[PDB]
């Protein structure tokens, strides 16, 4: 799984720094960096959507001069190469599965900066859902490739949208419907996302409330964005289960190399923070946990306004990155449910004593045994420079999301 | 934008006591000037409509004896004038714009006398909501001039003229559909209005159901009439956003030399106070503001008879108006709109619960979240003799409309 991870890295940089350079667009622009690589994953698995040259804005200035404006690129030597990785032996077929991971993290930004709620809206629930509607908008291919990053609502409304909309439909069917098995580990929930299979939706804001209570496992993974990856200058222990990451960002907010654009300068501390939110998938992380494990106070959507269009981003500050702590991906729920004797024997021993003497009502029972737990994650979160287990005592801006 | 004001109505004013005093049209009678202003718009707009020479409906008679007649004028000393002035760069490029809103205004007694509903009627939608169809007939150049005055409904109709009328149709639809977004602050109404751009006029009748809750954004302004700007001789603190029309215009009602025309002589109230809905652009609205802010009833439209013909209008008295409040023109929107714990933590915490246990819905719940909040406008009213914020108290002709 991570043994074609290093090598992938090094040439998406290379491409990435290829298309940049070639009309001199500097990579030191965020907006530069994720336009670019917008037209950078458009020719990964989508090769039809971007044009071979087309003019899309960038950020062009020598020295801190740059201005928004519009200038024609050439993606057709991008275009090549995208295309000879799709079904090339040297990746033993993890090209699809890394793609998928690139495609939902990039846009996570571009969800991050405009607030919107398309899945849970399209499945009738409460819009504070969307955070378990992860990988929406992704490739289909993508999202058969890498399912279980893919949030169970995206699965859930194309589940939905399968319905909606052949004995193909059943490798699409069967396996989105065993995503959201996949992905949803509580008992009740489980079956109650197989009666939408059926087609009723009356549970769907059961579900609404299960998910908030029963936290469904997805699968993470530290994929890095194009602003790092293409300041990002090594990729030796390129892997997805350790700290390489967490120090690979360092290494990059310790080198400053890179510029963050924004609606004004008061957006420099929250981008800062949506590259953590990016790169690790922690948007919905706790605002403190983010907090402790990266050493700086994470600001609130509610704390600005209406993000400016991506016509007028303008470079507002350096990008900077710190962290105390780390862990592994999330593989399984944060979440897990996981006094006498009987003797069998006819002989005759001392006996001894240890103790002195509906469908929603179970979805509730099981919802209301998750509010019992307080403990989550898989095994520990890391200290930074190794896997040192280090459990948390308590925080002071607890109970708060990004956009909670 | 206000520093051409001054000049302006001078100039104005001028070649509108030229052209009447040229063939002794007197200007102390309302039909006289408007008349005459109807030719001053035609003029300073649509050069090509109105004759060089021509016999309009004027007052002839000295001190009172005054009796319809057609009069021939000779148009051509002001039409050259009123040309030169459409590309002279002493107005700034605010020549297009300030003739909108003479337009608008001026044309809003023949609107009230003959109570007309065109754009409901084409849009099929409620006729009780042409006062939101405001600037209709004005021309394109000037509905492109300013936009904002010009009502959601006529551009949408006019996006609906658009698509039942080529590159110059996307770039009169983008600036009819992006001064109809602005109007229309609403977040459902702005993607509601999305669809009126392709043709969806389904919720056409639903966009006036919405527009029943929904009050969308009018700029508006305070431009004398043709009758007022003939008689006024102050303009050196014309200006757009102060109490200067009010006083300017008293000073007018002071006078008592202007005279109005009618049916019948019970329509003095009456067609004082179209002066009063004419140059505020207030036609429809609330008699209770109408009686606080100027300390007077006003006669609706169904006190009175079908509107007699301008060939048969006769002098009913004398103009008069009073005021007594007055408030800064609309320049936002009138109407504003401006609890549980997420874990994510490793750590023991203090657990703290705030709380103890379709499209059309979504418009509907933007329709009842106007409903919902008991005040409409950002920062007050004003009194009569300066700025002081006067918050209004109430009256008891609320809810009583011109044409209500």
């Amino acid at each position: 799984t991570e043994s074609q991870i290093p090598k992938m890295y090094e040439m998406i940089r290379d491409q990435m720094r290829t298309l940049a350079s070639t009309h001199k667009i500097p990579l030191n622009i965020d907006h530069n960096c994720e336009v670019i690589g917008s037209i950078i994953m458009a020719a990964c698995t989508n090769n039809r959507d971007l044009r071979p040259v087309d003019k899309y804005w960038f950020l062009m200035g020598p020295a801190g001069a740059e201005v928004m404006t519009e200038v024609e690129i050439d993606i057709q030597p991008q275009l090549q190469w995208a295309k000879g990785a799709v079904h090339d032996p040297k990746y033993k077929g993890q090209w699809y599965p890394f793609l998928a991971l690139l495609q939902i993290s990039n846009k996570t930004k571009d969800t991050i900066l405009w607030q919107k709620y398309p899945v849970t809206q399209e499945l009738e629930i409460s819009n504070s859902l969307e955070i378990y509607a992860n990988g929406h908008g992704i490739k289909d291919r993508l999202k058969n490739s890498r399912p279980r990053s893919v949030g169970p609502l995206v699965h859930l409304l194309h589940l939905k949208r399968l319905q909606e909309n052949s004995p193909a439909v059943n490798g699409i069917r069967k396996s989105i419907v065993g995503h959201l098995k996949r992905q949803c580990i509580g008992e009740t929930q489980k079956a109650m996302i197989n009666q939408f299979e059926m087609g009723r939706w009356e549970s769907l804001s059961t579900f609404a409330a299960s998910l908030l209570a029963i936290k469904p496992r997805i699968e993470n993974h530290f994929v890095l964005t194009y602003p790092l990856i293409a300041n990002c200058e090594d990729f030796a222990g390129a892997t997805l289960s350790d700290e390489w990451v967490f120090k690979a960002m360092e290494k990059i907010s310790n080198k400053k190399t890179l510029r963050v654009c924004g609606p004004d300068e008061k957006w420099i501390s929250f981008m800062n923070q949506i590259y953590i939110h990016s790169v690790f998938q922690t948007t919905g992380e706790d605002l403190g946990v983010l907090e402790w494990v990266f050493g700086g106070r994470f600001c609130q959507r509610k704390e600005f306004g209406r993000y400016c269009k991506k016509s007028q981003t303008k470079v507002i500050g350096l990008f900077t990155f710190q962290y105390e702590y780390w862990s592994k991906p999330l593989k399984s729920a944060p979440r897990s449910i996981e006094i006498s004797c009987r003797p069998s024997f006819k002989g005759k021993r001392p006996s001894y004593n240890n103790f002195t003497s509906s469908f929603y009502d179970q979805v509730r029972e099981e919802c209301q045994k998750y509010m019992d737990l307080k403990v989550e994650g898989t095994t520990c979160f890391y200290r930074k420079g190794g896997h040192v287990e280090v459990e948390f005592p308590g925080s002071a801006h607890c109970n708060t999301y990004l956009f909670g």
